[PDB]
């Protein structure tokens, strides 16, 4: 820790750490979006 | 057709083809130009 770590806490005896980190969300709601278009229609000439 | 097969008009069940030929006219006149020249008069020389 940058800020956390002064020179008043350091002569304390205390020291800080920052462990930030992101857990593996839980995929309970796997959401799809089908779509029928006509994008690919002129595909269909050769 | 590469115009008329657009993807509006497939979307719809329109397929265009294009059917492009020449018939045999008939000869209802063969004409003729005959004429006489003097380019092979020169050649009854040797």
């Amino acid at each position: 820790d940058p800020d956390l770590n002064s020179a008043s806490q350091l002569a304390q005896g205390k020291v800080y750490w920052n462990i930030r980190f992101t857990d593996v969300p839980p995929a309970e709601n796997p959401n799809f979006r089908v779509e029928v278009t006509d994008q690919w229609l002129t595909e269909v000439l050769d």
